[PDB]
């Protein structure tokens, strides 16, 4: 019947924005709800969940604005539609910083926490203490004879030393530390089952520890390294700052155990690089969108801009979501070739926050740039391509599930307060 076969497709693809929409508000209220899923990973996503909310909020209101001068005709249509216009844009390019974030979150180790806070140095140098220091963070002697401190580091690097070390000679002793400390606390009984228990991430602010005190130092933070072992974060937050550590050097402890209390690498993050993905996000679109928006309605303004058969006016919004997607499926192909070496290489589990993120981005840029790509040049059988519009609908469905529903992280939120009803 063609009357049924129209109101099925509009039951299919309003129920696909119910379900998204719901879903979508009840993600957010997830990630804002509970207190230890306040990282930037989590704040990403609501930005892109807000952009999937206004969208179904721009097709519930075009629905409602139906029951009652032709809806087709009017100017609060063409605003909703250029909202709608705006939304679309913002999925795609909060969808770029989602795997912007994703490739950063792999680049960024151990080597590259150590080299903010330990430093470089060229020339040897007599530390507070005592100890004669170089490169990055590598002690050689308490001896007060620079002389020997000299002859000490020759032996280590290999040829003469005089004094000035290179880049390429501080990177190769600095590999060889963080091996020494990583054989420390494997050796050490008090480490190794602390050190198995911790994640990739927590595990480098167990390691940046020991680069600084040693293994049979941190050791002695046996209240600390029970409580971290038993998955207990912020009891152990706590019981680092009443330490001889922090008041040592409080600015290295603060970023040593906010990775510990969080198991992300937010206290080694910028606040302007946050800044810079909503000027991505919601800003990049804005700069194609109102132009559209303005040659539309000077000159192609014809029943909500439906009729979209002129000219290069359908470019300026149709390149540059081309552009996000071509940029989304070059980093899908760079992040599967560093995730297969790491995890060949044994540098990442498959229940690490980097290789779960991993599973939910490279799924969604395959999912919603895919269509973009293959129907790139392609303007305007009919029963089978009108199933575009299921998959329009649940999306936000599909990114609620992939960035929220299947996560572990809120799942132990869920069982934790469960817990804490009952006792
Ligand atoms: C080589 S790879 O393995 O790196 C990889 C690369 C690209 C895509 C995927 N695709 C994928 O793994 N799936 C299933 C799945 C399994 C686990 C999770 C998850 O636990 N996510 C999470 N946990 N915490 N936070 N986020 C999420 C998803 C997948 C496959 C296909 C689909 C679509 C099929 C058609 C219909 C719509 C869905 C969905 C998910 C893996």
């Amino acid at each position: 019947s063609p009357e049924e076969q129209l109101l099925f497709l509009y039951i299919i693809y309003t129920v696909g924005y119910a379900l998204s929409f719901s879903a979508l508000v009840i993600a957010s209220a997830i990630l804002l709800g509970f207190r230890h899923l306040h990282c930037t990973r989590n704040y990403i996503h609501l930005n892109l969940f807000a952009s999937f909310i206004l969208r179904a909020l721009c097709v519930f209101f075009k629905d409602a604005a139906l029951k009652w001068l032709s809806y087709q005709d009017s100017l609060a249509c063409r605003l909703v539609f250029l909202l709608c216009q705006y939304c679309v844009a913002a999925n795609y390019y909060w969808l770029l910083v989602e795997g912007v974030y994703l490739y950063t979150l792999l680049a960024f180790n151990i080597f590259e926490m150590l080299r903010i806070d330990e430093g470089l140095r060229l020339k040897i140098y007599k530390d507070t203490e005592g100890y004669y220091t170089i490169g990055i963070g590598h002690l050689l002697t308490k001896s007060p004879s620079l002389n020997a401190a000299k002859s000490e580091l020759d032996k280590a690097i290999g040829r003469n030393t005089n004094g000035v070390i290179t880049k390429d000679e501080a990177e190769k002793l600095f590999n060889q530390d963080v091996d020494a400390a990583v054989r420390g606390i494997l050796r050490n009984a008090k480490l190794k089952p602390v050190y198995d228990s911790l994640d990739a991430v927590r595990r480098a602010a167990l390691i940046n520890m020991v680069f600084q005190m040693g293994e049979t130092g941190v050791a002695g933070f046996t209240n600390s390294l029970r409580m971290l072992q038993q998955k207990r974060w912020d009891e152990a937050a706590v019981n680092l700052a009443k330490s001889r550590w922090y008041n040592q050097t409080p600015n290295r402890a603060k970023r040593v155990i906010t990775t510990f209390r969080t198991g992300t690498w937010d206290a080694y993050s910028e606040q302007w690089i946050f800044r810079l993905y909503v000027a991505i996000g919601w800003g990049v679109p804005l700069l194609f969108v109102v132009p559209w928006g303005i040659v539309k309605y000077l000159y192609e303004d014809e029943g909500c801009w439906t009729r979209n058969s002129n000219m290069n006016y359908w470019l300026i919004i149709r390149l540059p979501i081309l552009f996000a997607c071509i940029v989304n499926f070059l980093i899908f192909v760079r992040v599967i070739c560093i995730v297969v070496s790491k995890l060949k290489a044994n540098l990442m589990c498959k229940t690490d926050i980097a290789f779960r993120l991993a599973k939910s981005t490279l799924t969604l840029i395959p999912l919603l740039c895919t269509h973009e790509v293959i129907f790139a040049f392609v303007m305007d059988r009919f029963i089978k391509l009108f199933t575009e519009l299921s998959f329009t609908s649940f999306q936000g469905l599909m990114v609620a599930i992939l960035y929220c529903f299947v996560n572990n992280e809120v799942q132990l939120e869920f069982r934790k307060s469960w817990e804490r009803w009952r006792l």
